[PDB]
């Protein structure tokens, strides 16, 4: 059908047929007359699947041959969505696929709809793993990603009476096609027991063992035939386990439970023993495995060989799980150990927010791990020792840089651990990798300057270009080609393109038609009616304080009391849409999600309004719906409060897909501004100096409420009753943070933001105007692309040469 | 090789490793270099499953259009064993693949070792439904056998300083390639709520709901294309399950706690919450299944299209939980439901133990399952007045025949249950049976004598000869040709070759080398030395008082005295061999472990024994050992005390493959004598007569110490610590049971026994007319087929005539 999606030869079409009618009969027992669609999606990715594993041994025996330095990336998170697509895309099937099953009577797009998307994380931080494998395959990278196979991943949302309700997300149910069990490769983890000292060095005994079980993912580069793996540990009991005799067996539960469920907390740090046990549990696994490949190639070479790259501090305990294996299990000395750790290691800081920062009570790391905590107490007296003959007599530098926080209970610092045991550490934009040098981190950055880096985040133009907007990709390789799709930079050519009539209409063309198939979505699954014609403006991402969908709410309802005041003046029509998941103890966060609901029940149903103004809030938000509402958008909230979103990768998927950017000068918004030009973004708002400026004075809220009575009208529509009529009050709790207790200084930037949005609106008016600031975002988008952010990593970090060499067929 | 194992031609065994070699690439991902014995063991199990599917589905279509009366097994035990060999001697394959794996390089019998046994049962009654299952299926009928998919299955036993140890049977740890998932068909069981009455009937209302998912395992029959179902039901929590938000998510748990691990009793009733679970659960499920499918195909004509076979009173809910379906969601009148019922059951008894019998206290059905308590007590209040009608004012009968029992506890009868709700109870041998209708259920067989009827128990001879035992299987068809393997009967033929002496010489030939295997398999596996010129006398199945080990300890016993006495006399040479797992709550069978194993530790290292005697305890008796065992024995010991072991099934195993049986006139022993000729067996010991007299008079076990000084002797060692020097009273236990309370009268039979011993020692010394002897045992074992059971209980229980004819291939 499109040039992009590859061909349909006959001998391919012929192929795919028959193995797919053989997958159905002896795969999943089943005939034509009694099959269903989910047996038709089972069979389609078996055939799917049989592609991919020729390509998979050979690349893993490419690599034991070939013995390149080989990079480890630890993540407690992996957001991978669906498989399918993906697959078809990255091996050039997905128009032969296409056509046959539509020979064989079937329909490939509602058979991908029937595929559960792996949610193994929580929002940024996982999505932006799952990005990272794709272009490290693609750029011919010996990589692994090493994480947990969560028997249940980010729970489904429903919402009930505006309400967020939560349910068990049970995506292996049906079973997962795409994974292989690896039990043969079995390894034991350690927990709790006591060290025990001899004459050759300390001992960990009487502990506690828990099987780890890897199940191995392909996870397949863009047409180079390379496929790189991506292994989950399980967890299980041992057989002999608390081995009255019933309960034994039952028992099992407990050990077992550590790979049972993902916490979902996006931003926020909850100190529990269990989420303790899962990250030592990925770390103790998956170094027993990286230790093994390397001894089937002395550890002075470890460090050219091996390349660990820790996602948050969430892996931190490699550091001193590593330091435990080299001075305890191979009688390396401390020094050397220390050197061949740090030149290993190195770390990614995701975020500002001290709710955030892991800090461990020691008195858990006494049970769980007491080997670990001594390891560590050593690591601090060493390094302290260096702070102190590095800036002598400083003693409070001493105390603001231990990994040992004193106070009513004593904790772990786990950012400071992994600062020290580190040859890198690196911010997710330009902004914030400097806000990390000037203030949670300067004293580090004064100790050891050269360990510091930047690397701006991305996403993969696969996913998020060519798998979810096919239209869009098929206008632009009419003109420039296909080769954007590996190298995103080429989209510059587009600038000559600007001024081309022809142009402009096509992509144009392609909003309205992933317009219209996004509003007949949600007729079909979700019985709501909308405009097709007004601006998409849409806002998508977890939902916390920090984001300010608050700001976002404020403005919908002046927009509504503009409209009730002069009802027969023209406005332009808005569909405004709002999802994102809220964590289930975060109170403020589900009080957000249920005034969104409130507006929409007042604003959606008042005649007055007609179809000038709808707000909808998009349930149960996740990778699959991303894909669907990205494309379809017009405009794009990134709306943060200056210096608190590190990077944000959302932003970029908009841009790539052809929406305009409202947003603050926060994290990757700045560099999005810089590539495309100030005029063609819509900035507003406090810049991350106005905030400290602020700060130093003391906000005071009252004063804008004051001065600004349409503000004044919304708090008091809010919180006497309007939005809640049978519970007046409902709402008192955010009226009084607002007015309070607001660390986010939502009606400090109200003004510019409404002020801001008229413009916007201004511009919609103006089609053809608008399309052409389309065209230079999309054109200038191509620095975001994570083939970019991992081949700066590569080269910066690892020191390894990325390569866009085929392997043989 | 040999001939009863099939054709390997040029064309099936090219085709056999080609898809041999796409398994081991596309399913098990591997190459040739990396690949595990393990790996070949799945590769070749995928090969073979894949000969079955479309024999599966064709079946399965064919009984859909027929629309055959179906037969429903319920059990809560399927003892498998082992599924790889079955299936190929079923499909007549095993020769094609011996020579394919032969010619990739391969030993098929290694490979064959590697699978674990599906040990989903205790002993005698799990084994049953397994040869039933196969019966079923090679006799042609639309059987369906509905269990519960046991996470782990029959423990492992170890023995550590001779005690035994229990561990996990963690059977599914790397999958499991017979079953197929079928999360389509899940369906919802529930429990606990109350009963609300309306104007239209009662309600269940406020229950609590686990989902049972089912698993379909296929069952060949015996080259004829047949291939039946057995559908397992695995437990599963819903959704919405307990939806702080962790907590729930663990809390899972608690529902898929019912499918998680077997019962280890044999013969024993243990009233645990947990246990009356399972037996809800495969009931509730297995019934909407049996009514699904028969809507698919007015009540009336139901017992025309279903019989449902309940294996022991452990799915006897069925009888209550069809009365609810019928009365209250089908709103049927009473009467005519319980028409239906009645029609539909069928019982199945298989001991007399009192102990083993199921007796719920009414306050956990009150709690659990209030509807079906009500349907109970309608139930009872209607028969009680039918005994009441038929034998008026014999009050003690009506408390004698009632389903409630009274007392501390109430508690019901589900024995009584089964008789009330059943067209016809049987009993396993014909002399179990008539102990049924004399003695424990006397008043119901005066009430409906039509009821009662005996179903002599069989065993399969594809497992019990032609699979474990391919050398004897081949001897026998060079002279009767093929046909006896399905129609066991012709066995009689070989009594015209009791006079052959080439025939003589074959059968003895066959035994030696079966002894030599054997004989090795102890030095490989277990480092044991044995002597294979001895004459192996074998005792295997579950340890329990009544089974008599203790009476086999004591003739080990004297054996080792009287050599001890005349040392430089001449004695038959003996390998004793005791195997068996006890429950592990039953303290005096893990005594008797004990005392084996001491008995071993003195008797094996004797220098004036020599090889002359040697006991060795078989660890970890299961499917697979017997089937290595059993062709290797010489002497089978069935020595329970007479009344009570209902049939026995090892007894026919042991016939079926050339070992002459010592034993008491019990269960199908008699009817074994019956077929052979007594002179032709080695009976010894009390009849049922015997027992009575010996308990009308007192059983006093002192008498027998005092005029026997051979067991004087053996008693004072025992209680002195001649067999455990460090812990003289180890034993104590076992003596005081013996002297003063003794259920099972050990002391009564050792005269008699001892006596009998020496005879067969006799024989021996003859091995010509040993083998004689055993040619008359082979010959006159057709009785014993399962297919002879089966066409017993097709013909006269559920009204539906059995067929060898073929389905196209
Ligand atoms: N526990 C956390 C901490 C930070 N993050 C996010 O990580 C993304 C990837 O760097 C960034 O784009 C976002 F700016 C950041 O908020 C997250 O999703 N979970
Ligand atoms: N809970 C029970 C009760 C009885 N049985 C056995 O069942 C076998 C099959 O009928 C018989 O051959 C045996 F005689 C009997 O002991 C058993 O294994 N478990």
């Amino acid at each position: 059908q499109i040039s992009v999606r590859g061909l349909a030869g006959v001998e391919n079409v012929t192929e795919l047929k028959k193995n797919f009618n053989r997958h159905l009969h002896f795969t999943l027992v089943k005939d034509r007359n009694v099959a269903t669609p989910r047996d038709y999606y089972f069979a389609l990715a078996h055939t799917v699947r049989d592609h991919l594993v020729g390509r998979w041994i050979r690349t893993q025996q490419h690599y034991y041959e070939k013995d390149p330095k080989r990079i480890y990336y630890l993540s407690l998170e992996f957001y991978m969505g669906r498989t399918l697509q993906n697959t078809m895309v990255n091996l050039a099937l997905e128009n032969a696929c296409d056509e046959a099953t539509y020979q064989l009577g079937l329909d490939m797009e509602e058979l991908e709809e029937i595929e559960e998307d792996a949610g193994l994380g929580n929002g940024g931080l996982g999505r932006l793993a799952a990005c990272f494998l794709d272009s490290m395959a693609t750029l011919g990278l010996a990589a692994y990603g090493y994480g947990i196979r969560y028997e249940f991943g980010i729970f489904n949302q429903k919402i009930c009476g505006g309400w967020q309700m939560e349910e068990a997300d049970d995506w292996l149910r049906y079973g997962n096609p795409w994974e292989k069990a690896r039990p043969e490769f079995t390894l034991p983890v350690h927990f709790y027991g006591r060290v025990e000292h001899t004459s050759q060095g300390a001992k960990w005994v009487d502990t506690q063992v828990v099987l780890a079980m890897p199940y191995d993912t392909p996870v397949p580069g863009y047409r180079n035939n390379v496929v790189n793996t991506m292994r989950l540990w399980s967890a299980k009991a041992p057989n002999d386990f608390n081995l009255g005799y019933i309960q034994a067996v039952l028992d099992r539960n407990l050990a077992e439970n550590i790979s049972r469920v993902l916490y979902p907390n996006d931003n926020f740090f909850e100190g529990k023993e269990l989420r303790l046990k899962q990250e030592y549990f990925v770390v103790a696994a998956t170094l027993q495995d990286i230790i093994r490949r390397f001894k089937s190639s002395n550890f002075d070479a470890f460090p050219d060989k091996v390349a660990i790259q820790l996602n948050d501090t969430h892996p931190s305990l490699a550091i001193p799980e590593l330091m435990r294996v080299l001075v305890d299990l191979e009688r390396l000395d401390w020094d050397k150990a220390w050197e061949v750790t740090v030149k290993t290691c190195a770390y990614t800081n995701h975020t500002v927010l001290p709710e955030a920062l892991e800090r461990w009570p020691v008195h858990l790391l006494e049970t769980l791990l007491p080997r670990h905590l001594q390891i560590i107490y050593e690591i601090n007296q060493r390094f302290l020792n260096r702070v102190a003959a590095a800036f002598p007599g400083d003693v409070d530098r001493l105390r603001r840089m231990s990994l040992v926080e004193e106070g009513a209970v004593k904790r772990i610092n786990m950012a400071h651990l992994c600062i020290a045991g580190s040859h890198a550490v690196n911010g997710v934009a330009r902004i914030h990798s400097e806000i990390l040098k000037k203030t949670i981190f300067k004293d580090f950055y004064e100790l050891e300057p050269h360990k510091f880096q930047n690397k701006t985040n991305g996403i993969t133009p696969r996913r998020w270009l060519v798998l979810c907007n096919p239209g869009l990709a098929e206008i632009i390789a009419e003109r420039i080609g296909e080769e954007y799709i590996s190298d995103l930079d080429q989209l510059r050519k587009l600038l000559s393109y600007v001024d081309d009539e022809a142009f402009i209409r096509d992509v144009a063309k392609v909003k309205q038609e992933n317009k219209l198939k996004f509003a007949a979505y949600l007729e079909r699954e979700y019985k709501v009616h909308i405009n097709p014609n007004s601006l998409f403006d849409v806002q998508v991402k977890r939902i916390h304080e920090y984001k300010r969908q608050l700001l976002n709410c404020l403005h919908v309802i002046t927009l509504y009391n503009r409209i009730k005041k002069e009802p027969n003046k023209f406005v332009v029509p808005r569909t405004v849409m709002i999802g994102g998941k809220a964590a289930p103890g975060y109170h403020m966060a589900k009080m957000i999600i249920k005034l969104i609901t409130a507006i929409g029940d007042v604003v959606n149903h008042d005649p007055v309004v007609g179809d000038r103004l709808r707000v909808i809030f998009l349930e149960n938000y996740r990778v699959s719906l991303a894909e669907k509402v990205i494309p379809a958008a017009d405009l794009s909230e990134q709306i943060s409060t200056a210096g608190t979103e590190a990077s944000g990768t959302g932003n970029m998927k908009f841009m790539l897909n052809g929406a305009l950017t409202i947003g603050t000068m926060d994290g990757a918004n700045v560099e999005m501004a810089e590539e495309a030009g100030e005029e063609n973004f819509f900035i507003f708002g406090m810049r991350v100096e106005d905030v400290d400026r602020l700060d130093q004075r003391g906000y005071n809220a009252q004063e804008y409420y004051d001065r600004i009575p349409e503000l004044r009208q919304i708090i008091e529509q809010l919180s006497s009753g309007f939005f809640s009529p049978k519970q007046p009050d409902l709402f008192k709790d955010i009226v009084n943070m607002l007015m309070h207790h607001d660390r986010f200084k939502v009606f400090a930037d109200y003004e510019e933001y409404v002020k801001c949005q008229e413009r916007v609106s201004a511009l919609y008016k103006n089609p053809r105007e608008w399309t052409r600031m389309v065209i230079r975002n999309i054109a200038t988008s191509g620095k975001f692309s994570s083939d970019r952010t991992i081949a700066q990593y590569a080269r910066e970090i690892w020191g390894v040469e990325p390569s866009r060499q085929r392997l043989p067929a």
